[PDB]
């Protein structure tokens, strides 16, 4: 069951530029004990998104409502927001398309996730390499293939999860997380600036980290830089954060960096 | 009106992976008195691209009469066919998705291209520049984010297309078409194996132009380069090929290329 524009519907008009041309963005949030965490995070980051792509909405209080009210229904578990430009507009052009479309929908909290939390986490690095371009850089949007390609990637190794690198050979992210990395008190991270999701945790991180006595860094670093780390850690607004035991048969010893950032993230705060 | 996996529907499960991430891909064919042009290109294009993305589907013969049908119906006019992976799977993963959705329908043909063949096309250099990913270039897939920002830059002009680089700054294509241009006998078209859609006409226009007299060469060239040329000339599967009158300031003064393919594009041979 979907909520669309204020209403129950379980499909959507063929038209819909999400459907054709994936012209949008979403986010996914973590519902616990009825409430949606980092709730205005999820409210600005979709703000952002729309204002790069040019989708102008004034619904904002009301799809606020409408996460409230879903995340109470599931009490546990995980809510998507999809926002499309709407329907219309001739080839690519957004004139006179619209209005927007807004999206929700809860499902209950997956289960392997605890199994990789007290397992941990190994990576395979990509062969799929994400293609660099600032105006997309950072937001949330629609157009996942490449993701849905390294997803598919990944899955032919026994690692949980992938380490990315743009099409300069330059660190970004994993398939669907984003990536910190520690030597020693600094710890790194990717620019995101050219490519990459900008993730709700990762900014809750970094906030995190800038007033912690770690130093924290972000940085444009080779493969063989990220790998004489001491430690790595991912995230995601629903993990949140996971530790890595290996990145290939380079394995990481400690989880420093890991257990100070869990229990402020689960909270969160 | 919509014919959805063999039956009329205007509206389509949201949980489709088309609407969610853009994963399928699409063609746009003409129509002229009651048939497709260039069918058999179109099916390869479509399975092609299939291919690519890891969507199996062994509906192409009913594919193929679903759209002569339509197009017998529409009589004159545009085709668009989208496939897409169909719903399901956990995230971005591909497992336990599917079968894959076929969604076909017809307009009329557009009242301004009539305009831009007797007028001629101007063009304008895009501020946006392609991502490069081999892994998904050529292909004409639904991720289109980077059309529909081209195409918004595009309309802030008098241009009527766009000339596209890629993040390398070479160029690559149109906003919605692809490029040749003439210098003497030789004519040069980019590569289009880092990034681009490698259209249907572009295709044809090869096979073309290496039978003819003329030199064909693809190339990677820097957008000074290509405006040392004496003719221009775009292309795609509805229009199907215009000529360039300008780039900027630059103008074109010849059409001797436009002349020679236009009569061979219209029929199609
Ligand atoms: C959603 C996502 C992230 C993490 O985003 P959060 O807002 O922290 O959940 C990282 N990378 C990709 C590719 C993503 O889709
Ligand atoms: C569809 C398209 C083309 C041209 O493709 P044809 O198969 O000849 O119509 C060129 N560039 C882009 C970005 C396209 O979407």
């Amino acid at each position: 069951m979907f909520l669309i524009n204020g209403h129950k519907q379980e499909s959507l008009a063929v038209s819909d530029r999400a459907t054709q041309f994936g012209d949008g963005c979403f986010t996914t949030a973590r519902v616990i004990d009825g409430k949606v965490s980092l709730l205005s995070a999820h409210i600005q980051r979709l703000q952002d998104a729309c204002q790069r792509l040019m989708i102008s909405c004034d619904f904002w209080p009301q799809l606020e409502q409408e996460m409230k009210t879903l995340a109470a229904e599931q009490q546990n578990g995980v809510l998507k927001v999809v926002i499309s430009r709407g329907s219309g507009g001739r080839g690519y052009s957004t004139l006179n398309s619209g209005p927007a479309t807004r999206i929700l929908s809860v499902t209950a909290y997956p289960a392997h996730y605890d199994r990789l939390r007290n397992e941990g986490i190994t990576l395979a690095l990509s062969p799929v390499r994400l293609g660099r371009n600032p105006h997309l850089a950072g937001i949330k949007h629609l157009n996942r293939l490449e993701q849905v390609l390294i997803r598919s990637h990944l899955e032919q190794t026994n690692a949980d999860e992938a380490l990315v690198l743009d099409s300069e050979g330059w660190v970004t992210e994993c398939c669907a997380a984003n990536l910190f990395w520690r030597k020693g008190n600094v710890v790194y991270t990717p620019r995101l600036d050219q490519a990459g999701v900008n993730g709700i945790m990762r900014q809750f991180c970094i906030r995190l980290l800038a007033q912690s006595s770690y130093q924290l860094v972000e940085v444009q670093a080779s493969l063989e830089e990220s790998l004489q780390a001491d430690e790595m850690v991912i995230c995601n607004a629903l993990m949140p954060v996971m530790p890595v035991c290996a990145c290939g048969d380079v394995s990481f010893s400690s989880a420093t960096l890991y257990e100070y950032l869990a229990p402020l993230c689960e909270r969160p705060n």
